[PDB]
């Protein structure tokens, strides 16, 4: 009834699609465990990109490492470690890493969005 | 609901001192709270040196990510200390608590379904 684990030890999944490149995703608390919302840890390699998209659920993010470029419906904004982000349902968003080192952020979504 | 995206330095949020029968030496920042969240809330807890969130249980789950320091986790049986970069999943009704046995502040993110408050 209590899981305690080092996030780094969760095997990351490489994501490479027409919309996502240079990203790896760790599912920390996924559908097997979560009654309501899931916890993922994304690592964005230098030059990695999560292109703009939207979805019917909200997203809650905490920036763990580095300088994250946040794509908005209009323009972009760069945030750093120690920022949180709340993405309303349906809001256009994406992410890019313009720096020379890896960026990490924690991403939580309601379980309807999958893990 | 509303549109948009909030992007904010967590330390810009005004902490609240927590003091209850079972909690001493703790402050909390509500990052994404009831006034905005459709489903679950995001808090940043700071445990001062010596601070204690004593063993308890509640009828919602908790999801934690340790941001800073060495967090002692109190379990139904015994305890375990974890560090920055660990996550914790606490099932509904599972006994849990936390202590800071170190001389510097420990920080962790804590998310709960909004039915449990903020
Ligand atoms: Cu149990
Ligand atoms: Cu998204
Ligand atoms: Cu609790």
């Amino acid at each position: 009834g209590m899981i305690l684990k080092r996030a780094y030890d969760v095997t990351p999944q490489k994501i490479s699609t027409d919309k996502v490149r240079g990203v790896r995703k760790r599912v920390l608390i996924g559908l097997k465990d979560a009654p309501n919302f899931v916890m993922r840890l994304f690592t964005v390699e230098p030059g990695g990109l999560i292109d703009r998209a939207s979805h019917p659920w909200e997203e809650e993010i905490f920036v763990l490492k580095g300088k994250l470029t946040v794509l908005k419906e209009q323009g972009e904004e760069t945030v750093e470690e120690g920022f949180y982000i709340f993405v309303e349902p349906n809001e256009i968003h994406g992410f890019r890493n313009d720096t020379d080192s890896e960026v990490e952020f924690l991403c939580l979504i309601p379980k309807e969005g999958g893990e």
